[PDB]
RNA sequence: UUGAUGUCACGGAACCUUUGUUGUCUUCGACAUGGGUA
């Protein structure tokens, strides 16, 4: 038993997004991935392009 | 397209340094033209 709460966020400013990286590099040892953890994330449909 | 008992990323000024500068009197006299004649 759960209740779903529809959430929308309206940005009043340009928001920051983090650069895409390989799933091999999405760990605490990669500085760039950790530094961008508070930003938005880009999703790739396919890893190649 | 996240994972969860732990995110100061509003935690970080694209910032700092380079002269569109230099040189020149709005001045002034000899031609122009191609043959023609035998």
């Amino acid at each position: 038993m759960t209740t779903t709460m529809k959430i929308s966020i309206e940005f009043l400013e340009p928001f920051r997004m983090t650069k895409w990286q390989e799933s091999t590099r999405r760990n605490k040892n990669n500085k760039e991935f950790v530094r961008g953890q508070a930003f938005a994330r880009w999703h790739r449909n396919k890893k190649d392009n």
